[PDB]
């Protein structure tokens, strides 16, 4: 009925791509995963992960949503048994969203906050937070006694407003008493849902446009932190810490779980958003080209807020009198502790945490509904009435996702967050893009895919990168998900322990999302109704060609098409 | 289409609105309210809102549903205005279906602890009862004495069992810290709801036959009950007791509002469950005399289960050498700390022990069948798609059940299964009935419900039936209606009191049901295109009159429409 609709601008496209990829803000936390004896810890395996993984999925994810012209779970009607991923990253970006929508809620309320000419991190009485009263301890108002006491710094003004004043945290005692969800938190909630739908109902084009205007210029806040980091005289400290050329320090073998995490959540790859965004974009485009330029800018912003990062860590370790590493809540908060202090340092306080803000607002608004649109493609490419009706489809789910976020804005919803994120973000986009790869190089076939591409721009892929896309990613990620259900340690906060239950319940929602496969592929085999080969034959080839199951005429029988490279 | 299910036997019919008449209910507070209301004159009123309150409600919906053979949202084809009621009294039988089964969970978990030849609460101790340190007391073997009636004496080992043992209420304070639900109650659960699904997933065939066993063992239970009970020393007092005949209670309160709330939650007239019922019978089939069956059946029933309640109260009263009103409650006191506690002290307690759980089993199965089946119809008559899916929808329905009621099975669970009970059920309901009153008696017409019943048995009810139907009914709902409101009181439990919030959330989920009339007006008259006389006329006639709207012939507009009995 309704044609294929596009984007209205080509450099919309790159826009949106770079508005969904803009996560390194908070995402990015070095400290939570710095070195113990290693020098590079998150940096070697983030860089070797984005060179042999993160580019190579990338482009493989941009061609085949360019070419099939489909969402996430229809773009496998080209391997069919290989169905339930397209549900499972669709689920994956839903829980992803679900507390995506708690930290733009958090920026929203910070935004609010910092409209005061007193900033509420300046002072350490009850300017809007709610301190313990038990330390009170000004970093540089009043001389205090040098007291280490764990070398903890969770009593200064920034940290009281962000877990006592903003999450009201001190209220909730854990994961099993999580009290009820803050009213003010109810708000910003409600009103970033409202944000959402108003964003997402019309089409892509407003889409386009809304990243267009919020991610205009999200990297001057990064450039005048980093200026305002190593000009200033005391902040060289840490970042000399950060920065440690150590090639023959070894605490780990390039191998991490967060990096890969890292990478994914970065690029797009396991939550269906690069497929559907390259099926609005025309069929003639340089994917590889775009492909580079986004990792590029990717590595560049993931250095330079390291960089930013490390900076304030060396200015509260020098300006203060705890050590660095214990300075700062390495966690799902840690730029909320880090920013306020450094902005209370800068001059003008105020109208750059304001500018600084509204950027996060900006960022987490753009991937939030880069992650809904992705969601709302696939479930409505897979259901034609979904598609037709889109405004009542975009309202469920944005309703769903205000409701199901309730237990991460709460009293103790940092618990609930961190646990989400951890282990259905970590398993779920491990084990979908496994089978992603899987299905695509060796079912479906790099051959069939590098011709594909050959048919859609003149130039083809190399050795290169057909070799990622067979044997070095797909042998990656089964690595990395062995390693990930081997060394498996039980989900805990900073101090907060969890019951062992909290894990049971983790790994039942990542098994959720992950078993998704599975089912699907014993669905496909019980509904078609032939003999073995037949279903076989059914499963494992496209749906344009399943008249050759007829003609007894199938390619991935035969060894040569396995063999093939 | 293929033209609905019908029932195969009158007989099953009879005995489905027998089983949903027949609940607990009957037996835990029909007892108590008649004894502390004047003892035997309390049938004075209660018959008496029997006949000109409650036995022609009765007749309105199995006549309702047999003319016009529609579920409980689709009957009101006749009026459209009022199809929002049509949705209320499901929405009302799902808050209803959440705490329901539960209930029927506590008669479970209770009867496997019964297969044991030492009952969990004949002795105190950690006999799968969590006990205190030095607080509980032995019922038998102290003659120290009492200073508090036994009714609220939580220091017994059958109510402490019921409470810790069961609830985990122990381990709770309120609905603010509610904690986990209790697994060995959540196996309970999902048997229920499976037995559910399986009665109800192929239409009234099975239920019809399920209630063939859920609808007679209780008779045959109370019946044994009572042939043990008048043989048991010191059941004399409490018969006469109970059967006391004092006419000095003349006053209003307690006394009038009482027995018409009784009726009126005992007979089940108004509930949409009676119009999904009436619906699958045949056109030819009398409603009369099946109406008048089927409330003297739940009378009488009520009254010879007062008779085994009460012996057994009076001997519980001799064994503790007290009087019957310190051992007089009602509810789950009765049932689960009462009779229970009474079964110890008896011969061959394994058997008694046992059949009165499985007759509190039977009793709750038909009830939650019955509303379950009334959302199942609604549902299904309003959607077509949903008629053709019946094995995916109740499988979806018994699933949100079981979901939503992970909230009652808790650990404090019990005082959001009262918060829900009250508010939604009296409220909602209360309103739903009185709505559905006036649609059927002043805006349809009862001449035209009575020229149907004529079309449909051959005869015509009398002038008392449409006195009763017009005025009476619908003045005795709204003066029901009044009471609650006026005599509401603020939710409270044996000691915890309820939060200020909790009273503003319940009266939110009562309005929530009541909120659907007027949204329901509004977008009919929104969706209707034309002049306002148009649109309103629209709404009071039905879609098989909507030709003589074009003749400019509406009944709804002439005075003898409404003064017409
Ligand atoms: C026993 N007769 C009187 C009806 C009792 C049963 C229910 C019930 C039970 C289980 C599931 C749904 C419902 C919906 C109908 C309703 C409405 C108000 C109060 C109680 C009830
Ligand atoms: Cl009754
Ligand atoms: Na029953």
């Amino acid at each position: 009925a309704q044609p294929r609709e596009t984007w209205g601008k080509k450099i919309d496209f790159l826009l949106s791509v770079v508005g969904f990829a803009v996560d390194l803000a908070n995402v990015w936390r070095f400290p939570y995963l710095c070195y113990k004896n290693g020098g590079g810890a998150f940096l070697i395996p983030y860089t070797l992960f984005l060179i042999i993984a993160g580019m190579p999925l990338f482009y493989m994810e941009l061609a085949l949503g360019q070419y099939n012209r489909e969402g996430a779970a229809t773009v496998w009607k080209i391997c069919p048994f290989f169905k339930g991923v397209g549900y499972a990253v669709i689920l994956i970006a839903l829980y992803v969203g679900f507390y995506y929508n708690v930290i733009i809620a958090w920026s929203l309320y910070y935004l609010f906050s910092s409209f005061t000419l007193n900033l509420p991190w300046t002072d350490c009485g009850h300017t809007w937070n709610s301190p313990n009263c038990t330390d009170p301890k000004l970093l540089n108002g009043s001389v205090l006694g040098n007291h280490t006491k764990y070398s903890k710094y969770k009593f200064t003004p920034a940290a009281e407003f962000y877990e006592r004043g903003v999450l009201h945290l001190h209220e909730s005692s854990g994961i099993h008493d999580i009290g009820l969800p803050q009213w003010q938190l109810l708000l910003c909630l409600m009103v970033v849902v409202i944000v959402l739908y108003f964003s997402l109902w019309k089409g892509v084009k407003t889409s386009g446009k809304v990243v267009w205007i919020t991610a205009t210029l999200p990297y001057f806040v990064l450039f005048v932190l980093l200026v305002h980091g190593v000009t200033l005289p005391g902040a060289s400290n840490g970042i000399n810490a950060y920065l440690h050329i150590d090639f023959y320090r070894l605490k780990e073998a390039t191998v991490w779980i967060d990096a890969a995490t890292q990478i994914f959540f970065s690029l797009g790859a396991g939550f269906g958003v690069l497929i559907a965004f390259a099926s609005y974009n025309k069929f003639d485009n340089n994917c590889y080209r775009d492909a580079l330029l986004t990792s590029s800018i990717n590595c560049i912003t993931s250095f330079v807020s390291g960089f930013a990062i490390f900076s304030i860590l060396g200015y509260m370790a020098h300006e203060h009198k705890v050590n660095i590493e214990d300075v700062a809540t390495e966690g799902a908060g840690l730029v909320f502790i880090l920013y306020p202090e450094a902005i209370s340092t800068l001059s003008g306080s105020t109208f750059w945490a304001v500018v600084f803000f509204v950027m996060l607002l900006a960022l987490g608004l753009d991937s939030s509904m880069g992650g809904m649109e992705a969601v709302i493609t696939g479930l409505a490419d897979d259901f034609q009435v979904l598609k037709r009706h889109r405004k009542l489809f975009t309202f469920g789910v944005t309703f769903s996702t205000f409701l199901l976020a309730l237990f991460c804005i709460t009293k103790g919803g940092i618990y609930v967050l961190t646990l989400l994120d951890t282990f259905a973000a970590g398993t779920s986009i491990l084990f979908a893009v496994l089978m992603e790869a899987i299905g695509v190089s060796w079912f479906y076939g790099v051959d069939r895919f590098s011709n594909d591409i050959q048919q859609m721009m003149g130039f083809r892929p190399g050795l290169y990168w057909r070799l990622c896309w067979k044997f070095v990613s797909p042998a990656f990620l089964l690595f990395v998900v062995v390693v990930s259900i081997i060394n498996f340690k039980p989900l805990t906060y900073d101090d907060y322990i969890f019951p062992p239950w909290a894990n049971w319940v983790g790994w039942g929602i990542a098994l959720s999302s992950m078993v998704l496969v599975p089912i699907y592929v014993i669905y496909k085999f019980l509904s078609t109704q032939g003999s073995l080969w037949e279903r076989l034959a059914y499963g494992i080839t496209p749906e344009n060609e399943h008249h050759l199951v007829a003609q007894r005429d199938i390619r991935q029988f035969q060894l040569q098409h396995w063999l093939a490279i």
